[PDB]
């Protein structure tokens, strides 16, 4: 429980990273867990937990703080930016739930390498697919943080939309900066009901699912 220790945000060199920085989403956590980091360096995976009758307990925060993934990709020549949050359990109240959960939002940019580049559109997961935007309602953007909120509606679980309430940052990881040992980790780990959204299995596909724009 609690076991994995995240990987530290490095300081951003390429043209991606520096944009993988600028536009991290706030993510503000409703009735559920808070994200946990799914992997550590050496590539053990979390156990998750079991679903119990409260959808909180025993993942209000870990120890070791949080994390928050993130994979980019030129895409219709649109750039691409997944942003991806790891749950231990997602256990509503009423609901059977399930072990593990991945939720994530792509957001949308003309230009990676601009000064100062505008967010085009944004996609946030919703129960294996996307509520799509296009444009990002303006009320949701602080500066470039797209405000994103986790929050369960009976009779479904938990899954992402945008909102004007502000969360919280975590330490970003992209995946080319993550070891071989815990990209393979995430290529090859069998998280159940919950599928990783940037592993090489998904990620374009995730990608395409998401675009947003009226073509
Ligand atoms: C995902 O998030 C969007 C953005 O908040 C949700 O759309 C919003 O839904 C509410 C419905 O409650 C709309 O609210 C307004 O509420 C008053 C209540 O008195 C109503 O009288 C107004 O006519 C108006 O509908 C709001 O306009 C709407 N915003 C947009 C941009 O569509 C959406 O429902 C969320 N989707 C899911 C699946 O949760
Ligand atoms: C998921 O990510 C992992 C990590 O990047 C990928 O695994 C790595 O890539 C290849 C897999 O084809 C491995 O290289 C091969 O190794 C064998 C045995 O040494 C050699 O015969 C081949 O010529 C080739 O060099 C690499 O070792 C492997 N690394 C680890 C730690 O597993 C994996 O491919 C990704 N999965 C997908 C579906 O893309
Ligand atoms: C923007 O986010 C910060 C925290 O990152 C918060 O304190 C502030 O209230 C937010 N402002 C708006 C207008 O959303």
């Amino acid at each position: 429980h609690d076991a994995i220790v995240p990987f530290s945000e490095p300081k951003p060199v390429t043209i991606s990273e520096k944009a993988g920085v600028k536009f991290k989403p706030l993510l503000d956590v409703n009735t559920g867990c808070a994200p946990y980091a799914a992997v550590n360096a050496e590539g053990e995976t979390s156990g998750g937990l079991q679903t119990s009758g409260d959808p909180e307990s025993g993942c209000r925060g870990s120890k070791y703080g949080s994390q928050v993934y993130g994979r980019s990709t030129w895409y219709n020549d649109v750039w691409a930016i997944m942003y991806a949050w790891y749950f231990p359990k997602d256990s509503p109240m009423l609901l059977m739930g399930h072990r593990h959960d991945w939720e994530n939002v792509v957001v949308f940019i003309n230009d990676p390498d601009e000064v100062e580049p505008t967010i085009l559109g944004c996609s946030t997961s919703w129960h294996s697919g996307y509520i799509k935007y296009a444009p990002c309602p303006t009320d949701s953007i602080n500066g470039s943080s797209v405000m994103i909120k986790y929050e369960h509606s009976f009779p479904l679980n938990h899954a992402l939309n945008i909102t004007k309430d502000a969360g919280a940052y975590q330490d970003l990881i992209m995946w080319h900066q993550m070891p071989d040992l815990a990209r393979r980790a995430l290529n090859d780990t069998d998280f159940g009901k919950a599928i990783t959204p940037m592993n090489d299995l998904n990620f374009m596909e995730k990608i395409e699912a998401a675009w947003p724009f009226k073509t």
